[PDB]
This record gives C-alpha cells, sequence and structure tokens, in this order.
C-alpha cells in the first residue's frame, strides 16, 4: 500500500528514491542529489537513526520504528523504516530501505517505545 523504497549509500547519503516517496515527500530528483543520511532528519531523531546506522552495518539488517523526515512544505511526515544491507559480490555494497507512512498520533505513540 503507501509503502515506499529507497536506496542510500552504507552512509546512508540518498542514491535513489521511488517516485511514491517523492511524491508523499514532495521532493523532485534534483533536490535530492548527493543528499545526506541524516540531512532531512529531525533533530530530536538524530541519535536513533544514528543507533540503527550502526546496528545495520554490523549486522546487516535495521528497524527505525518511528521517526520524523521534514517534506517540503515544512511539515514533518513520521516514517517506520526496515534497512537491509545489499551485497554485490560478498561485500556489503548499498543499503534498501522500506518505508511506511505514519499519522501523527501513531509516530508519537511509537515515540517511547523506539
Amino acid at each position: 500500500e503507501n509503502m515506499f523504497k529507497s536506496k542510500h549509500k552504507l552512509d546512508f547519503s540518498l542514491v535513489s528514491m521511488d517516485q511514491r516517496g517523492k511524491h508523499i515527500l514532495g521532493y523532485a530528483d534534483a533536490e535530492l542529489v548527493n543528499m545526506g543520511g541524516y540531512d532531512l532528519v529531525h533533530y530530536d531523531d538524530l541519535a536513533y537513526v544514528a543507533s540503527a546506522h550502526q546496528e545495520l552495518l554490523k549486522t546487516g539488517a535495521s528497524g527505525m520504528i518511528a521517526y520524523r523526515y521534514q517534506k517540503k512544505d515544512g511539515e514533518w511526515q513520521w516514517l517506520q523504516t526496515s534497512s537491509r544491507l545489499v551485497y554485490k559480490n560478498s561485500k556489503p555494497d548499498f543499503v534498501i530501505c522500506t518505508h511506511r507512512q505514519l499519522m501523527d498520533e501513531e509516530g508519537h505513540d511509537l515515540l517511547g517505545k523506539r
């Protein structure tokens, strides 16, 4: 359903985002090129995304229960992301992420459980 995917480097910087994700967030391709992994992450969620970044690179998978990504209009879009390392050859190559939109009341309910 309203789930979208995005490709990232191992440092979490954006490589690609599907059209559904760009419609939800409101950004064009030129606005997301060479965009850092924490660029649009809410200040209150920097440490949380950072720890899931460490779990991802050490284990190969990670799950972010609820965090905030700033939309182009200024509003905050709560997300629920599942990250995984994709292997080219037999080395970690890039990161694939599967997100899901969350309502404001839903993301704030998960804030105390993440």
